[PDB]
């Protein structure tokens, strides 16, 4: 699974184009490779899972605004709704989904409607229902739900939450810096969690992920069908908002 084909959405596609000591925003996203015609159009991206042996997932939408310029005025109505009902509206974030093994604990306590099961597998999904539904106050404890894999030890945890804190550092560097307006753009976390690709590794981790032309977790920035390159129009304080909220709730993880 080295590539990952999205449909093509002209706006993103073009984006992608657009874009492809701080880092630069291109580092955070994926690789974009190229179109397939299938007519239906392809984006080819590199697949951020890649690597992974137990992949644990989160998918975080970063801004206030949930509505770009050329938004129809039927669902940007729909839009300031779930901004305004959820922790996007409050904090600037808010939590997607999460596709991440189980814990046999916080499973009990997480009621049905929130997640996908599977005999298949050691897997959830937990569904956008629950990240709806998270308040300003207890959101926090929905990302310690996503990092309180069963496999790792309260050490390796802790190097993961210190990890990710390092990286929204970083890439809220990065923003200050970036003249874009991303509507709907997720940050996209994921870490290892199977022990022994740990212990192959030394727990070493990578702050930055590595080069697909030329990790024990990553965090990337995905999806591109609101955003566009604004060269002149300064940074991206909507998306900002959210980024200075996380590194809030990461420091008092550390504390
Ligand atoms: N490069 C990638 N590598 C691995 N998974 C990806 C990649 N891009 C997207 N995904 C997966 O697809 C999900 C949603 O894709 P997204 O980019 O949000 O699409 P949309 O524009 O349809 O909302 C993410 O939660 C993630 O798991
Ligand atoms: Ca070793
Ligand atoms: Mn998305």
């Amino acid at each position: 699974g080295l590539l990952i084909f999205k449909p093509a959405f002209p706006q993103e596609l073009e984006f992608y184009k657009a874009i492809q000591g701080d880092a630069p925003l291109c580092s955070w996203m994926p690789t974009y490779l190229g179109v397939l015609n299938e007519s239906k159009q392809y984006l080819v991206l590199e697949n951020l899972l890649y690597g992974f042996s137990k992949p644990n997932i989160l998918d975080i939408k970063l801004g206030k605004t949930l509505y770009d310029s050329k938004a129809s005025l039927e669902k940007r109505e729909r839009m300031k709704r779930v901004s305004e009902t959820t922790t996007s509206g409050s904090l600037g974030f808010r939590i997607c989904g999460m596709k991440i093994q189980k814990n046999p604990s916080v499973l009990n306590q997480l009621s049905l409607e929130y997640y996908e099961e599977e005999a298949d597998s050691d897997y959830i999904f937990i569904n956008k229902l629950y990240g709806r539904s998270r308040t300003d106050q207890n959101v926090s404890d929905a990302i310690e739900l996503y990092f309180n894999n069963p496999h790792l030890s309260d050490a390796r945890k802790h190097q993961l939450k210190k990890t990710f804190l390092k990286r929204l550092q970083l890439f809220y560097n990065t923003m200050l810096e970036e003249e874009v307006r991303m509507i709907s753009s997720s940050l996209l976390f994921i870490y290892e969690g199977d022990p022994e690709r740990w212990e192959l590794l030394n727990d070493v981790d990578k702050l930055m992920r590595d080069d697909f032309i030329d990790s024990l977790s990553s965090m990337s920035l995905i999806d591109f069908a609101h955003s566009e390159i604004t060269p002149g129009k300064g940074y991206d304080e909507n998306v900002i908002e959210g980024v200075e909220t996380l590194l809030d709730i990461f420091m008092k993880f550390l504390e």
